[PDB]
């Protein structure tokens, strides 16, 4: 079905990714995406029918289905074939399923574009679905249930599933476990797989499929390279899904809901069924409403609730549907108070309505907001190929082949009847109810019957809502101001004769050290700031940093009001206390970063306190501690890896206790003696020069010490936490129980050795072989667990190895296993060809060397580097000129007296995390508990520090 008709594409002037649409006559949108200059190539493919037009009694049948598509071919009968060979040129293909599309996309190393392609066009002849396949995925389907089982979110979405019309499709369960997957059919002795090939012939083959390649040939000859090889789809006209009938048909609206969760959170869910503005993309309200509900500014809603502490958080907007109808959702947080006065807050919610009502419709927000899209559509640089295509092969159903790429970041017409007219959707007629508390108890029967959460439905009376609609007034609103954070900065700057690959200490005082570098690659007018505010007085105590994350906490939330509209501008930032000090990012253009970051160093020099807004953060991360009695035994582990592995560190015990003589006089009085003498290093990266540069430290630093007089901190009080010697052979455990959880943790560390040149690339080498038969043997073939986790520790200037894995056993047992998987290595040292030796290095060396992708990437890489202080820039090519000379004999060297269990340089040491209620072994020695870890590391030594490069 070869059809081809095309012109230029109105492309977003910064992309040199050529393009082509066209429509084949078997209902494929096609679209070309040609960029000569990409090193990956890629492609995807969308098929309207989606998860709606399932049978009724067996659920999720197109997610088994788009699972069983890939294996099995009838070119290559072989199971793994495709997904094999896709293993073995690096590239990573993924699937998804959606209510009207289901979408499958991949990539590739290089070339093997016509070969892949061909792998995956037989799909469509002939799928499998033999046994084995079969029912090893079920077990993986039931596995995801089994680990979605705690997810609250999809609760409280399977919620909104099944508290509409239990008749209306909407009310299918999607996933569908091992009941409806396989123990409904088989007890019917319906077969699955006749299902399977009754769905595939019947529903696929027709039309509707949405394809798009990112291929790097031409706009030819790739064209009539794949449009050959799909002329495979034939049409049968299989009709739209599509819905005549919204699924909340007047039984559950105007209706109250109450939730038990199981996290300890509160909150208020909001939600309205509103009709389609899929055909009104061209105008699109709803961004603008999204854009107005969850606003921020000067006489706001939520800035008042705010302002009255009633209202923690918030989210609010449209939430997508099916295709006859879309949704309205409203989630917000609750405080004490805000679970007190939840109808007074309906009450804030229909004074913001009274509020739109007011004022209308608005224009100049509508142009303003459009301009903002205008230049956020306009400039932007280049994009993941996973993620973005399955988005526009989202909108590929739904927009001509000249508007993919202007999707919906243009508006051509203000339409304020619409408005209107969703505003008169937004009634309370249309609402519907949902109240999350912990504190509901006997009260609410009706059961969840897949997970097993309980509600009820306790319906409103009358008098509140006819006293809503009367009562509708405004108070202190006012409506929100222009913006001025709109830059006209679009010049790019040429290099200088200070062409430097890497950021130069421009500016070196005792108070502050100063690196810089321009953007050599991506040329944007933006940039990317990294700040860290070094002090001693961070980690001397629990009660201290306490107050500094509530500090920098409610300090932050300040001005958060303000930073509403950088924010929504696209000026992002990041404040982060540390152990050491604070964190300091300030990402974006460079419009206004030197006039803003001088208003918020004024500011958190500068900061007054309440009371009350004190009360509840102090209360709020309070309840914070002791939530971190409850979470996931990596998490858990995690932090104990942390723990053991500093200097000192404070347990969460007597952070609980200590915060209960905090007083703010105490806190306030503290604050500028802790800020009255600190250290600043700095990364600043994009479009600027030197000498600004130079004067925005300048700037920040002088407003430092002319409010709180700093002066600069001693070269003796520049300290690091040091990480703990061994005693070179000796291995120490100890354990943890799990109060809530039936599954126990592990994690068994290695302390190698500092980052010399040699040991980063044992360790990488010694990490990747040991990837793949974990990968083959302990999670799959032994079936242990799901959290199967190994790799680098790079910590204190050292660096480490770390093994963490969580799964139900006893943990002795499980170190058997262990033990198992490492003499399972030990054989495998033996068993390594030269072949595999070489392609397994070579494989490690394209998975370290690569240009960024993201100046954040290359940013967070070397602010990883500052933060360590090492500044080895081209620590790669030196690692690579390494990893060249490098033998098999080396690593049986660096395992035999380092990592063998004839060991005299043995640095091992284990950490079990117990459950609820908790082919050869050798004889272990015994390890001993570790009552005390201040006592245990009594008698250890601690670890020298690196020399800087």
């Amino acid at each position: 079905a070869i059809k081809r008709i095309g012109n230029h594409i109105t492309k977003s002037p910064e992309d040199k990714r050529e393009y082509r649409g066209l429509e084949l006559a078997n209902g494929i949108k096609v679209l070309l995406i040609s960029d000569p200059t990409t090193d990956k190539s890629s492609a995807a493919l969308d098929v309207h029918i989606g998860s709606l037009s399932d049978p009724p009694n067996i659920a999720g049948l197109s997610h088994f289905l788009e699972h069983m598509l890939f294996l099995g071919t009838k070119k290559y009968p072989k199971e793994n074939e495709y997904s094999q060979f896709l293993s073995e040129h690096a590239g990573s293909s993924n699937a998804f399923t959606s209510g009207e599309h289901t979408n499958y996309y991949f990539d590739v190393s290089h070339e093997h574009l016509e070969g892949a392609l061909d792998r995956f066009a037989q799909f469509f002849l002939s799928p499998l679905f033999d046994e084995s396949a079969k029912d090893r995925e079920v077990n993986a389907v039931d596995s995801e249930h089994e680990k979605n089982v705690m997810n609250d979110a999809w609760r409280l979405f399977q919620l909104e599933k099944a508290t509409g019309n239990p008749k209306h499709p909407f009310s299918k369960f999607g996933t569908g476990n091992k009941y409806t997957l396989e123990t409904r059919p088989n007890q019917e002795g319906i077969d699955v797989r006749q299902e399977l090939l009754k769905f595939h012939s019947a529903y696929y083959s027709s039309n509707l499929m949405a394809v798009v390649v990112l291929g790097r040939e031409s706009l030819d000859d790739l064209t009539n390279l794949v449009v050959k090889l799909f002329s495979e789809v034939e049409n049968k006209n299989v009709p739209l899904p599509e819905f005549p009938e919204h699924p909340f048909q007047e039984e559950h609206l105007k209706q109250l809901y109450k939730i038990v969760p199981i996290k300890d959170i509160r909150n208020l869910y909001v939600t309205f069924p509103i009709p389609d503005l899929q055909k009104y993309y061209k105008s699109n309200p709803g961004h603008y409403l999204g854009h107005l509900i969850g606003h921020e500014g000067p006489g706001s809603l939520l800035s008042e609730l705010k302002s009255k502490g009633w209202v923690n958080t918030l989210v609010g907007g449209q939430k997508e549907g099916a295709r006859g109808f879309m949704f309205f959702i409203i989630n917000v947080d609750l405080t004490e108070e805000g679970l007190l006065h939840v109808e007074d807050i309906i009450l804030h919610m229909f004074q913001y309505i009274q509020k739109l009502r007011a004022e209308g419709p608005q224009e100049w927000v509508f142009q303003e907001l459009k301009d903002l899209n205008a230049v956020a559509f306009r400039f932007k640089d280049k994009e993941r190929p996973r993620g973005y295509t399955s988005k526009i092969a989202g909108i590929l159903h739904y927009y001509p082949l000249e508007e993919v790429l202007t999707a919906e970041y243009l508006l051509e017409e203000f339409r304020p009847d619409l408005i209107e007219m969703v505003l008169d959707k937004l009634r309370p007629e249309n609402v519907r109810v949902a109240i999350v508390s912990k504190s509901f108890e006997g009260k609410t029967d009706r059961t969840e019957e897949w997970y097993g959460t309980q509600y009820k439905q306790e319906a409103i009376p009358d008098e509140v809502i006819k006293k809503w609609q009367n009562a509708d007034l405004n108070g202190k609103f006012k409506l929100p101001t222009k913006n001025e954070f709109i830059p006209t900065n679009f010049e790019i700057l040429p290099l200088e004769k200070e062409a430097t690959p890497y950021p130069a200490l421009i500016k070196d005082t005792a108070m502050s050290k100063l690196w810089f570098k321009q953007d050599d690659k991506f040329f944007l007018p933006k940039a990317n700031l990294n700040f860290e505010f070094f002090s001693p007085f961070a980690y001397v105590d629990p009660l201290h940093s306490n107050m500094a994350y509530l500090y920098l906490e409610l300090l932050k939330d300040s001005l958060n009001e303000y930073a509403y509209a950088a924010e929504l501008a696209g000026l992002s930032y990041d404040l982060q206390n540390t152990i050491y000090g604070m964190y300091l990012s300030v990402k974006g253009y460079n419009d206004k970063q030197p006039i803003l970051l001088k208003k918020i160093i004024e500011k958190m020099a500068t900061f007054e306190i309440d009371e009350k807004r004190f009360e509840i953060i102090k209360e709020a991360y309070m309840r914070s501690l002791n939530n971190f009695r409850a979470e996931q035994p990596h998490q858990h582990a995690m932090y104990y890896l942390r723990l053991l592995m500093t200097e000192v560190a404070w347990t969460k015990d007597e952070l609980k206790e200590a915060l209960d003589d905090v007083t703010l006089p105490r806190l306030k009085a503290f604050i500028p003696q802790l800020l009255s003498r600190l250290h600043i290093e700095a990364l600043l990266h994009g479009n600027i020069t030197k000498q600004a540069a130079l004067g925005i430290m300048q700037m920040v630093e002088d407003t430092l010490i002319e409010h709180a007089h700093t002066k600069p901190l001693l070269p003796s009080q520049l300290v690091r936490y040091r990480e703990v010697q061994l005693p070179d052979r000796g291995w120490f455990v100890y354990q943890q129980r799990n109060e809530v959880h039936n599954n126990s943790g592990i994690e068994i560390y290695y302390q190698t050795d500092m980052q010399s040149t040699s040991e980063n690339m044992f360790l990488e080498l010694f990490a990747q072989i040991i990837s793949e038969p974990a990968f083959n043997t302990l999670r799959t073939k032994e079936q242990l667990g799901y959290i199967v986790f190994s790799g680098p520790r790079r910590a204190n200037g050292i660096q480490g190895l770390r093994f963490i894995i969580q799964s139900e056993k006893p943990p002795h047992y499980l170190e058997s296993r262990v033990e198992a998987f490492l003499i399972t290595m030990e054989k495998s040292i033996e068993d390594m060809t030269e072949e595999a030796f070489q392609k397994h290095i070579q494989a490690l060396a394209i998975r370290r060397l690569d240009k960024p992708k993201k100046l954040s990437a290359e940013s967070a890489k070397y602010w990883g580097e500052i933060i360590s202080q090492q500044y080895n820039f081209d620590r790669d090519n030196t690692e690579v000129a390494y990893l060249k000379t490098l033998t098999k004999e080396d690593i049986i060297k660096f395992y035999k007296e380092m990592l063998a269990v004839d060991a005299p340089r043995r640095h091992k040491v284990s950490v079990h995390v117990l459950a609820r209620e908790m082919s050869q072994a050798p004889a272990l020695p015994q390890p001993e508990v570790i009552q005390n870890m201040t006592e245990f590391k009594r008698g250890l030594p601690l670890f020298p520090l690196v020399k800087p490069h």
